[PDB]
């Protein structure tokens, strides 16, 4: 159920987005940019190992369009797309320490939600 909040929330987590987005974070972020092309990238298991896809334009598309009613339906699909990072790759890969990164980063602001 909708609570008044709601809207001022999701304020705060567009704001998050678009810093995520901005180029302060651009050296670590740009692997989360756009939906993993796994045939273009050679990653022929990507979509038998990850069964639900996230990416920043794709966060960005449901906020634009209202899709996320509340905080925490926008927070799980930002969740959702550091986790499939953190099971597709081993945990040494240069994208799991840039995941790791971007994630340290959106936690943080997250947790300061007025
Ligand atoms: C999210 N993303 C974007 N590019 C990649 C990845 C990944 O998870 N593994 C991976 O190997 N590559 C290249």
């Amino acid at each position: 159920g909708s609570h008044m909040q709601d809207p001022e929330q999701l304020k705060h987590c567009n704001g998050i987005l678009k810093e995520l987005l901005s180029k302060k974070h651009a050296a670590y972020a740009w692997p989360f940019y756009k939906p993993v092309d796994a045939s273009a990238l050679g990653l022929h298991d990507y979509h038998d190992i990850i069964k639900h896809p996230m990416d920043l334009s794709t966060v960005k598309r449901k906020m634009e369009n209202r899709d996320y009613r509340d905080a925490q339906e926008f927070a799980a699909d930002v969740r959702l797309m550091f986790s499939n990072c953190y099971e597709y790759n081993p945990p040494d890969h240069d994208v799991v320490a840039m995941a790791r990164k971007l994630q340290d980063v959106f936690e943080f602001r997250y947790a300061k939600m007025p």
